């Protein structure tokens, strides 16, 4: 019962934080299984894994599965597409992780700001193909256009014409109908960084 002891602790201790109940089950033939007191093992985290056990001479290739129960985010509510993932519409559910569908949301943090896009069903494991980022900056929006380099600073007002999360890039109409594009900010700011570009702002003000 070793070896199975090792790999079910190797497991445990590697999941701590995803799991509290790892169950490992060796699926390959014992005839290949390492024959040193302490193998090295090496390594996809749970269900059918391979396994690297490594003795003095030897490197087996352990088939092994891997049962593990722990938190994921479900879906508590009904959610049309384009409705925010809130505490009152997600939640954590406990359950075999190794069943899961995949990219499932395992860790709560990661759909703050998180819109559906899909209609979602109450149990529904939450798949990160399922949602997107919020939009910080909406098509048709008033925006602040914030362009800055090479002792030049621009703040210009405009209408963006897309719809972008924070970091994604928005073009920006502007009121002569000229369309700039930048980078979102968390304030809803473009942010545009400045070769000819500094001598033709100069040469604009001419
Ligand atoms: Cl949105």
């Amino acid at each position: 019962q070793d070896i199975n002891a090792q790999l079910t602790t190797w497991f445990s201790q590697r999941l701590a934080g995803f799991s509290d109940e790892v169950v490992v089950t060796l699926r390959s033939s014992p005839n290949l299984l390492p024959s040193c007191e302490q193998p090295a093992f090496s390594m996809k985290l749970w269900g059918n894994v391979n396994v690297v056990a490594r003795c003095a001479n030897e490197k087996r290739y352990l088939q092994v599965n891997v049962q593990a129960t722990g938190n994921y985010v479900a879906v508590a509510a009904p959610i049309a597409r384009g409705g925010k993932l809130t505490p009152a519409n997600v939640t954590l559910k406990r359950g075999r992780l190794d069943q899961l569908p995949p990219r499932t949301v395992l860790d709560i943090r990661q759909i703050q700001d998180a819109v559906s896009l899909r209609d979602l069903a109450p149990g529904q494991p939450v798949q990160l193909t399922m949602i997107r980022q919020a939009w910080r900056v909406k098509a048709g929006q008033r925006v602040q256009v914030i362009a800055n380099g090479e002792g030049f600073s621009v703040n210009a007002e405009g209408q963006a014409m897309n719809n972008a999360a924070v970091a994604q890039n928005a073009r920006v109409r502007m009121t002569s109908g000229q369309i700039v594009s930048g980078t979102v900010d968390s304030d809803g700011n473009i942010l545009i960084n400045l070769s000819s570009s500094v001598d033709k702002l100069a040469a604009a003000l001419e």
